[PDB]
């Protein structure tokens, strides 16, 4: 079915519990052996959030080269994208070894540092240009060099120096700061021009290493993004726009990484992102 009258036929019938549990039910299961090993339970911020071995990225490094993190390799789409956790407190460093080593542009956050009152991810980046921060485990510098701070969202540029070799990098942090404690945004609008702006960055394109996003685990919040991105780019590309699948789409990305999409409400509102998206395309 098309997408727009699929999804009033799910509101009228009161059936997304139902659409979503069959996602749930039909998703694939790979091994995921190495996330699991003893050496890396500080590595894991949630037992039951996992990366698969085979899409699983590697740290460059020969004592472990574990992290919590998955490309998922969209090929229809030509888009690629580092999905994670929010770094550990023992992590920062490992994290920040991944953007070099995979020459991302763009650093994509989709919580905030608290959250319900609990930790839901370090403060892994410096707050004052004159206080920058130095990861001695993986001999890396970070520095502010500017903030614009808007409404729903914030924009970083950083520096990124990899103290063996003196090459230095900017990195653009892509902050979402309005994203509610319980449920989902009411509109995507804001979540919509958010998205257009982190592609108008260049951080999404092909001269890059994939773009890093994240919220606490790394497959809600996160999975909505990647999931709205690639739609509206297939319905860009082929002759028949309506022939986009988003239940499809997400079923191919659950290849790459488990659990993307959380809950009901962010299926329905990634529908909803993607119907409004695909009017202001054109
Ligand atoms: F991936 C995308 C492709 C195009 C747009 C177009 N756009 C830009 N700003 C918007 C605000 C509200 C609604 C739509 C919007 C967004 C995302």
């Amino acid at each position: 079915m098309e997408m727009e009258k699929e999804f009033e036929q799910i509101d009228k019938s009161g059936s997304w519990a139902a659409i979503y549990q069959d996602i749930r039910h039909e998703a694939s299961d790979f091994p995921s052996r190495v996330a699991k090993l003893p050496k890396n339970k500080n590595r894991n911020r949630y037992r039951d959030v996992s990366p698969f071995d085979h899409s699983r990225i590697k740290l460059h490094q020969e004592d472990n080269d574990y992290i919590n993190a998955s490309l998922i390799k969209m090929e229809e789409a030509q888009r690629s994208y580092i999905l994670t956790q929010g770094p550990l407190p023992n992590t920062v460093g490992h994290f920040w070894e991944m953007v070099w080593e995979q020459k991302s542009r763009g650093v994509v956050m989709l919580n905030r540092v608290m959250e319900k009152g609990s930790l839901k991810c370090a403060q892994y980046w410096p707050q004052k240009e004159e206080k920058e921060m130095i990861f001695e485990d993986t001999n890396l510098k970070l520095t502010l060099i500017s903030e614009d701070i808007k409404s729903y969202y914030t924009v970083r540029q950083l520096e990124l120096e990899n103290l063996t070799t003196q090459e230095t990098r900017e990195i653009l942090h892509f902050h979402y700061t309005t994203w509610p404690d319980f449920g989902v945004p009411e509109s995507p609008a804001s979540f919509l021009n958010f998205l257009f702006k982190v592609r108008e960055s260049g951080s999404l394109s092909p001269e890059h290493g994939p773009v890093v996003v994240h919220c606490s685990a790394g497959i809600g919040r996160s999975g909505t993004f990647c999931l709205a991105d690639t739609c509206l780019l297939l319905m860009d590309k082929r002759k028949d726009p309506s022939s986009v699948d988003i239940k499809k789409v997400l079923l191919e990305m659950r290849k790459f990484r488990m659990g993307l999409i959380q809950t009901a409400d962010q299926l329905r509102f990634s529908y909803l992102a993607v119907i409004e998206g695909a009017k202001f395309i054109m």
